[PDB]
């Protein structure tokens, strides 16, 4: 599933609801610490609508447990990420992924 560990607290009150647009900054790494993607390197927050399956399941479920302003580390099993096939050339088969995610605002 997805394990959410707080790095820095949010407001503890405003949680994302289905249909809302989450604006986040994130860094994705493989289990060994190798970074594969990051909005921070592009200096542009990423937006996605909760509930439209525009992102991996681990995000849909993990970000929903975060409050606005919170920074958290999400550890995601392959079944909630890219599964057995992964994404050849980027994400290996059966990969557990770790994400450093900061929820900036909801639109
Ligand atoms: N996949």
């Amino acid at each position: 599933g997805v394990q959410v560990e707080t790095i820095s607290p949010g407001d503890g009150r405003t949680f994302p609801k289905r249909g809302q647009t989450c604006v986040v900054h994130y860094t994705g790494m493989l289990e060994d610490g190798k970074k594969f993607d990051s909005s921070r390197d592009r200096n542009k927050p990423f937006k996605f609508m909760l509930g439209k399956q525009e992102v991996i399941r681990g995000w849909e479920e993990g970000v929903a447990q975060m409050s606005v302003g919170q920074r958290a580390k999400l550890t995601i099993s392959p079944d909630y990420a890219y599964g057995a096939t992964g994404h050849p050339g980027i994400i290996p088969p059966h990969a557990t992924l770790v994400f450093d995610v900061e929820l900036l605002k909801l639109e």
